[PDB]
């Protein structure tokens, strides 16, 4: 799909069996998900942004079904404001920005 | 153009006639560029990121050269980690999200 940036890029996305809203973010180096649980080992990390850094549990090899397109990379979980997916599954599901 | 994701999008832009290094970002409302002079008066905004609120001045229509298209339109300055091209800016110059 081509997407027009009237409005946020909001899209569906499925992830550890659940179904979430986020933002496709091509700002972002990296994917950052609200709190939730996740399988397997994670290690700390801190990422920082406008206002500040914030405290996250780095997880490797996560599947995401973004927009209905398959995915797999690292995912970042901490207390993020909203869903973000980031560069590193956008490049996974083909995406560009074209102008 | 049609730009890859692999690597940060940066791009050129020429704002106060000053050239500077800015990040093509769809998760942006808004385009924030680091502290300088701007002319005019300005209003005041608060921006939320991931880490937090930052205090940002708001000068609106602003002249601004993004990767060689012109726009006009608004323009925040702040203690931002990084010159930020938003949604904003983004329509002007026609660029979508394709995949
Ligand atoms: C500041 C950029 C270098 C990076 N940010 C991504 C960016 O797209 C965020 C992503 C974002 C989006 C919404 C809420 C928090 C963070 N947007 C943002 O800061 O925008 C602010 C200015 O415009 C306003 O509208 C959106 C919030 C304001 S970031 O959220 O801090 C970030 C940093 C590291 C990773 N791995 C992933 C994301």
């Amino acid at each position: 799909p081509q997407i027009t940036l009237w409005k946020r890029p909001l899209v569906t996305i499925k992830i550890g069996g659940q179904l979430k809203e986020a933002l496709l973010d091509t700002g972002a180096d990296d994917t950052i998900i609200e709190e939730m649980s996740l399988p397997g080992r994670w290690k700390p990390k801190m990422v920082g942004g406008i206002g500040g850094f914030i405290k996250v549990r780095q997880y490797d090899q996560i599947i995401i079904e973004i927009a209905g397109h398959k995915a797999i990379g690292t995912v970042l979980v901490g207390p993020t404001p909203i869903n973000i997916i980031g560069r590193n599954l956008l490049t996974q599901i083909g995406a560009t920005l074209n102008f």
